[PDB]
DNA sequence: CCCGGCCGGG
DNA sequence: CCCGGCCGGG
C-alpha cells in the first residue's frame, strides 16, 4: 500500500541481458516532473518524445520511442501509474499494452497516482528516497549524464544516498522490530527491505566475536542455506547479482545479546566455498561472501584499496572444499 | 513498418 | 498459471 513499498516492489525480472529499465526510467522521470511542479497527468505524445531520449541513453535500449509504450501501460498495475480514457484504447496480444495507433489516435493523459502527486510535491524527503532507491537499485554508477537530465540534480546534490533510510547506526531489538520499520522479511540473513535494497544480517553467536577476517580489512559473511550444502538460490543469488555489478548492500550486525544495528554499507569482493557446520551440526558445503565495507553506495566515496580488490576479483567462486 | 504471438522469468 | 518487453512474419 505505502508508496514507499510499491516503488520498492518494482522489480523487473532478471532477463539474461540485464533487467528491463523501462519501468524505472519512467518512474524516475515522473518524480523529476513532480519535483519540477509539472502537471500531474500528461498526454502520451508529449511524454513519449520527452522520455525516449533518456530511455536510449539510460535504459540502454535501441528504439527509445517504442520503448515507452510498455511501461506507459504496465506501470498501472504496479499501482503507481494511472491512465484516463482506458476503455477507448484498442488492445493487442490478449490483455497487453494497446496498439501504437490507438495511442497516437487517442492521446491519453497518463500520470502518477493521486496521493503520490500530493506526497511528492508536498514532501521532498519522500521524493528524495524514491529516486535514491531506483538510482541505487537500477543505475548506481551515476554517470554524470542523468543527474541533471532525470530531474534531480538540485534534489539530490552532494551525497545522493543521504536520502535513504535507515541511517547508519540505527538500532533495533528484534529482527522483527526492524521489519515494522523497514519491511522485507524476518528470514534469511539475506533479503531486501520494503525499499527494494539488499540487506545482509549477521547474528553473532559468541561474545567478543564478530565476522572480521583476521589480519584484514574485510568481513566474512556466510551464505544463507541453513543445514546442508548451500545453493545459488534466493539470498545467495542476490549476493551473486550484486557481486557481478559491484553493487553495495546494507550490513546489519547484532553483537550478541545486543541490539541489531545498521553498521555499514559493504560490497562483495570475493565468493568462496567452504566446509562448515549446519544447524543440524553436520558438515556441509557453504558460501563465504567476503565483504569490504564502504562509507556509502556512492562509488566516489570508496577507498582505493576497495577498488583494487574488485578490480582484482575474478567474480568466480573459489572452492576451498579441497583442503579444510 | 507496427498487429500479434513468442519468449522466458516469476 | 501469470505478464512485459522481444522479435518474427504478415
Amino acid at each position: 500500500k505505502t508508496f514507499h513499498r510499491r516503488v520498492g516492489d518494482v522489480r523487473p525480472a532478471r532477463r539474461a541481458m540485464g533487467p528491463a529499465l523501462h519501468r524505472p526510467v519512467l518512474l524516475l522521470w515522473a518524480i523529476g516532473q513532480a519535483v519540477a511542479r509539472a502537471p500531474r497527468l500528461q498526454p502520451w505524445s508529449t511524454t513519449r518524445d520527452a522520455v525516449a531520449p533518456l530511455m536510449e541513453k539510460y535504459g540502454q535500449v535501441e528504439d527509445g520511442v517504442d520503448g515507452v509504450r510498455y511501461p506507459f501501460w504496465a506501470l498501472v498495475r504496479d499501482d503507481l501509474w494511472c491512465v484516463e480514457q482506458a476503455e477507448e484504447l484498442t488492445l493487442t496480444s490478449r490483455g497487453r499494452r494497446p496498439t501504437l495507433e490507438s495511442l497516437n489516435a487517442v492521446d491519453p493523459s497518463a500520470g502518477l497516482r493521486e496521493d503520490d502527486y500530493n506526497l511528492l510535491r508536498s514532501q521532498p524527503e519522500a521524493a528524495a528516497s524514491a529516486a535514491a532507491g531506483l538510482i541505487a537499485r537500477y543505475f548506481h554508477l551515476l554517470p554524470a549524464g542523468l543527474l541533471e537530465d532525470f530531474g534531480l540534480h538540485e534534489l539530490l546534490a552532494g551525497r545522493w544516498p543521504d536520502a535513504l533510510r535507515p541511517l547508519l547506526g540505527e538500532t533495533f531489538k528484534d529482527r522483527d522490530a526492524i521489519w515494522r520499520a523497514y519491511g522485507g522479511q524476518k528470514m534469511a540473513g539475506i533479503g531486501c527491505l520494503a525499499d527494494g535494497i539488499l540487506s545482509a544480517f549477521s547474528d553473532d553467536k559468541g561474545p567478543y566475536a564478530d565476522g572480521r577476517i583476521p589480519d584484514t580489512t574485510w568481513i566474512a559473511y556466510v551464505g544463507d542455506g541453513l543445514s546442508g550444502d548451500q545453493k545459488l538460490t534466493d539470498g545467495n543469488e542476490l549476493m551473486a547479482e550484486h557481486q557481478a555489478v559491484g553493487r553495495a548492500l546494507r550490513y546489519w550486525h547484532k553483537p550478541f545479546q545486543g541490539q541489531w544495528s545498521f553498521e555499514t554499507w559493504a560490497v562483495i569482493v570475493q565468493r568462496r566455498l567452504r566446509w562448515g557446520l549446519g544447524e543440524d551440526k553436520l558438515p556441509r558445503r557453504e558460501f563465504l561472501w567476503v565483504l569490504a565495507p564502504v562509507p556509502s553506495p556512492e562509488r566516489e566515496t570508496w577507498p582505493p584499496e576497495v577498488l583494487e580488490a574488485l578490480e582484482a576479483d575474478t567474480g568466480e567462486l573459489h572452492d576451498d572444499t579441497g583442503d579444510y
